[PDB]
């Protein structure tokens, strides 16, 4: 029974900065409680032969502690010391050094405002100093991520809320979005427009040093390529990274699996699930027992797969984006070790329903039985799942909000109401399906779907001032692909609605440097209003929101925008309430699940909760309301079928 990467332990620490201790500040400490597990294992038992760290044989010093039943570090799979262990070295265009001089070199580095690629537990990290303007801005520019926010690592919890620092401090050493007033030492570049920030602890004894020196906030990101997949060795880091770190501190312990940080909020909301919680188990809920090897490829976008067996589940760490370049060897390699691990062969293989899928090919490609769910069946499943509903429950009505799944008969979905159980989903109602003009153009640029809404919503848009760069430019040979159906295909997307608003109040910029910046934006910008009154509805017609009505109101209350961003998420929430709320009562449904990427946001959240108080409401906690919890989703509709006796 292997446990996941823990974070270097206080006995650690406490011995690596005591002077005179063999492994006084040795980069490689680790005992029985903590250091590298599942990324430093090639194969299983777990076993120091079986690891990267049959390489290093121990010097007789290291092998008494090992043999020692009473030690700390008896069986500590990967213990070394300065005489036998890895070593650190240093790479700057010409320079080399090793062991205290590379640290005192990247220390040097970081402290003249300079860009040090680091090596991790689980991939290569690029740090500068956080504070200072100059360096952010260079790092942003050398890796064009002008937007995106940046995770830092801070030395010491202090000054955090009580829930902040306790789950910074956990084995798991996650990043926690904390709110930015807490950390005023941070430059403007960190997380620009957004509330939050990403804020990390020292987990292995390098980051400890370093941070120990530093004493000050350090920009602490992945070592990686949009396009790419994260570099685990070596030459792949000096290849990758070149452009943009000024120096490079590695070591000679193999990294042999991707192992990103995780992600969580300070009220413990899971965003990304990594480091500290792969490879754990989950149980299954009440009613699922003896479940055949099922293997759930997950989704295309921040794909994690899932094994399922027994009353268990095990989901694999974040992987990423499927469509990237040699992204399928790393995916290989994760699913290699967690099938070792578990002793786990599949029976079936089980995969989203859209045919174009990265994922889906893969799947045709294993010789098992293969099946599909739909993607918004199955977030709806997920989070089921994760709130214990038993096999055979009830039926509840689900709201799953996100960018775009493939619905029932090759549509577009979005932002749908559906009646769901383990076994089905009946959609309901939910958004009118509106076109994405230029295919997915849409998604980077948001006055696409501004455009796409005027189009069919609201006359004489043209008129509008929030409308106007859209006017300006010659739309109208948009507008007839619109109306031919060339690359415009229809699609209820509440994530594109999102957009369609940022693009009319003018708070994204045209063009996107990252997928939902528009909507974050959006929210961020709508939380800094505490409430206000407001005429914007989203009112009901059949099944479906009226945004005819909406637009027409919206468009015509004058207010500051934060204000103006606040009332939109007020009018949908409210919308939304009132369509579940018909469909849950004149079935005698109690229980209403929500999910789907949108579902993160934590104002739309607070408003339907506040709408949907005569419900019992369940929405994701322990596993990612997106793409990261869909695998698990797949697993228990796949299991639920199985169990039913379903041909
Ligand atoms: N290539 C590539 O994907 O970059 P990457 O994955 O290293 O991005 C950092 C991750 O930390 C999260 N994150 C960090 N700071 C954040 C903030 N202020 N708000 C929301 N999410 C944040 C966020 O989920 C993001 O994906
Ligand atoms: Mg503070
Ligand atoms: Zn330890
Ligand atoms: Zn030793
Ligand atoms: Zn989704």
């Amino acid at each position: 029974q292997i446990v996941p990467d823990a974070a270097t332990c206080p006995a650690c620490l406490a011995e690596m900065n005591t002077p005179g201790e063999r492994r006084y500040r040795y980069p490689f400490i680790n005992c029985t409680h903590c250091g590298p597990r599942f990324t430093i294992i090639r194969a299983m038992p777990y076993d120091r032969p079986f690891t990267v760290m049959a390489a290093f044989p121990l010097c007789p010093a290291c092998d008494k502690e090992y043999r020692d039943p009473l030690d700390r570090r008896f069986h500590a799979q990967p213990v070394a010391c300065p005489e036998c262990g890895p070593y650190l070295e240093w790479v700057s265009h010409g320079e080399h050094a090793e062991q205290e001089a590379a640290l005192q070199a990247a220390i040097a580095q970081l402290k003249m405002g300079n860009i040090v690629a680091i090596k991790g537990i689980g991939g290569f990290h690029l740090a500068c100093d956080a504070r200072n303007s100059n360096a952010v801005a260079t790092l942003r520019a050398r890796k064009h991520r002008p937007a995106k926010p940046l995770a830092v690592m801070l030395p010491v919890a202090d000054g955090l809320p009580d829930a902040a620092r306790q789950l910074l401090t956990t084995p798991a050493a996650p990043i926690v979005l904390v709110d930015k007033k807490y950390v005023p030492e941070l430059c403007d570049d960190i997380a620009p427009g957004l509330n939050e920030v990403g804020v990390m602890l020292p987990a292995n004894p390098l980051q400890h040093l370093l941070l120990q020196e530093l004493q000050c906030p350090l920009v602490m990101t992945s070592g990686n390529l949009s396009g790419k997949p994260p570099a685990i060795s070596n030459e792949q880091a000096l290849e990758d990274l070149q452009g943009i770190a000024d120096g490079f501190l590695i070591h000679n312990r193999d990294i042999v699996q991707r192992m990103d940080d995780s992600v969580v909020r300070e009220s413990g909301e899971m965003l990304r699930r990594s480091r500290g919680y792969v490879p754990d188990a989950l149980a299954l809920p009440p009613g699922f027992k003896n479940v055949p090897p099922v293997l759930c490829l997950g989704a295309d976008l921040k794909n994690t797969f899932c094994l399922v067996r027994g009353e268990q589940v095990v989901l694999s760490q974040h992987l990423g984006d499927l469509s990237d370049d040699g992204i399928q060897t790393q995916w290989r390699e994760a699913l290699r070790l967690m099938q070792n691990i578990y002793n786990f062969t599949p029976q079936y293989v089980v995969h989203d329903a859209h045919p174009g899928y990265v994922s889906c090919q893969w799947a045709s490609e294993m010789n098992l039985p293969t099946q599909t769910v739909l993607h918004h069946h199955a977030h709806a499943a997920a989070c089921l799942a994760e709130h214990q509903w038993p096999l055979d429950g009830g039926d509840v009505i689900a709201l799953t909000l996100d960018g775009i799944g493939m619905g029932e008969n090759g549509a577009l979905w979005g932002g749908e109401c559906l009646r769901v159980n383990y076994r089905e989903c009946e959609h309901l109602g939910g958004l009118p399906a509106v076109a994405l003009p230029g295919g997915d153009l849409a998604a980077k640029q948001p006055w696409r779907n501004l455009l796409a809404q005027c189009l069919r919503f609201v006359p004489e848009w043209q008129n509008y001032p929030e409308t106007a760069s859209v006017a300006a430019a010659n739309w109208s040979v948009l507008a007839r692909a619109i109306e031919r159906g060339i690359n415009a295909p229809l699609a209820s997307s509440c994530g594109r609605l999102f957009d369609a608003v940022a693009a009319a109040l003018g708070c994204a910029p045209a063009t996107l440097s990252y997928e939902g910046e528009a909507a974050c934006a959006l929210e961020a910008l709508a939380a800094s209003c505490d409430g206000v009154t407001h005429p914007v509805t989203m009112p009901r017609v059949d099944n479906q929101l009226d945004l005819a009505t909406f637009w027409q109101q919206w468009l015509n209350w004058q207010a500051p925008v934060n204000q103006r961003a606040w009332a939109f998420h007020d009018a949908l929430a409210q919308g939304f309430a009132a369509l579940m709320r018909e469909q849950a009562t004149m079935r005698g449904i109690t229980t209403l699940v929500f999910s789907g990427g949108v579902i993160h946001n934590r104002l739309l959240r607070a408003r339907l909760a506040h709408y949907l108080a005569d419900f019992t409401l369940l929405f994701p906690q322990s596993l990612p309301a997106g793409d990261g919890g869909l695998s698990l989703g797949q697993g228990v509709i796949a299991a639920a079928r199985w169990l039913a006796g379903e041909v």
